[PDB]
């Protein structure tokens, strides 16, 4: 068994006005969740944003404590996996796939 | 990194040397009539070397490589392994890489064939 560990990059650069999070979530905030189960992964959403309290955000990154290097990072979805090779692999694809559709906004 | 991006994997997968000191691996994964590595790649959209510790079988090659200190060597302080890397989407170059680690796992079991 070896864990591999993918970044996924939301594109609010590009979209700024896209509620890339809401989408994530979905209206109940299972989605992301369920999800992850689906894929046999693991996803959360870190990096510059990924807080709800902004100042508390800030507070932590310049905390430099390790746990919140990651707000540093522009925000993204990273996907963790822990199987043998061949199937961490296979499953970080099926990830990968699954993700796109959250990923680009749903109307312009 | 971006979802759509073309990006790099590459994966150690070790040869069992140490457990089955007798067995040819690297001739089965080489000889002209299996072309077995080549088969590989090409069915799995990946690309394979051998790489690490015995994979010149020239040893005394092999060592001045390594003792030369040069970059492209490095690998030959590691033991045998094949080395799978691929460049590919996202998706796509993870899901070539698990084609390609179920693939090779029959090359690596000794049998009399």
């Amino acid at each position: 068994n070896m864990k591999l560990g993918q970044k996924v990059l939301i594109p609010v650069k590009q979209f700024p006005k896209f509620n890339f999070v809401g989408k994530l979530l979905g209206p109940r905030g299972n989605s992301l969740k369920r999800l992850q189960e689906e894929t046999l992964t693991k996803m959360s959403i870190l990096g510059k944003g990924s807080m709800r309290d902004k100042a508390k955000e800030e507070e932590l990154r310049k905390s430099g404590e390790a746990k919140y290097f990651h707000l540093n990072d522009d925000l993204h979805v990273l996907i963790e996996v822990f199987a043998p090779p061949a199937e961490a692999y296979a499953r970080m694809g099926h990830a990968l796939e699954e993700i796109k559709k959250f990923l680009i906004p749903d109307y312009n």
